């Protein structure tokens, strides 16, 4: 019942890069996170560098220009706007976290999967093994899979 994109081609742009990781690793984590959702829907995601993307990926700190101020290290890791124009769809990551490609700090890929879920219109799950469960958990990235509840949720919105 969340808001949905009324198109199946969706662009994203990485507005800026956390210094916690190198650029290529941020690109990879984000690309893989989009792929998780495209794998089970008719949605396709293209990265653009120049132009007007639907989903802007932003790393920012504290009060950063919207109604969802961050809180420094810990607590809220990120937040994202549901489908819509402008700031709609955009996914913001708290730079006061330490973003990583691994089990240390906060795993960017896993957080991005959750965030992109919100960017596509998903709410939270009650399944503790669903990526849309409200609180972060690290799971081995190689064996990561959407739960049946996540797939149900996203397939109910698209396709
Ligand atoms: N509490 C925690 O474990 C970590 C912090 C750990 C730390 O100290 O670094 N924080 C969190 O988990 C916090 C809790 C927020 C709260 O206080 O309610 N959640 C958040 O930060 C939400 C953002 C968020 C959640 C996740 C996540 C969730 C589940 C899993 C997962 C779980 C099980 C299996 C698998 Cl495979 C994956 C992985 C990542 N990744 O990012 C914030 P949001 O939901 O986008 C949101 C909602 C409303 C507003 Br307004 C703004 C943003
Ligand atoms: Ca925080
Ligand atoms: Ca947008
Ligand atoms: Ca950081
Ligand atoms: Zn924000
Ligand atoms: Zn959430």
């Amino acid at each position: 019942m969340g808001p949905v994109w009324r198109k199946h081609y969706i662009t994203y742009r990485i507005n800026n890069y956390t210094p916690d990781m190198n650029r290529e690793d941020v690109d990879y984590a984000i690309r893989k996170a989009f792929q998780v959702w495209s794998n089970v829907t008719p949605l396709k995601f293209s990265k653009i560098n120049t132009g007007m993307a639907d989903i802007l990926v932003v790393f920012a700190r504290g009060a950063h220009g919207d109604d969802h101020a961050f809180d420094g290290k810990g607590g809220i890791l990120a937040h994202a706007f549901g489908p819509g124009s402008g700031i709609g769809g955009d996914a913001h990551f708290d730079e006061d976290e330490f973003w990583t490609t691994h089990s240390g700090g906060t795993n960017l890929f896993l957080t991005a999967v959750h965030e992109i879920g919100h960017s596509l219109g998903l709410g939270h799950s009650s399944d503790p093994k669903a990526v849309m469960f409200p609180t972060y958990a690290y799971v081995d990235i190689n064996t990561f899979r959407l739960s049946a509840d996540d797939i149900r949720g996203i397939q109910s919105l698209y396709g």
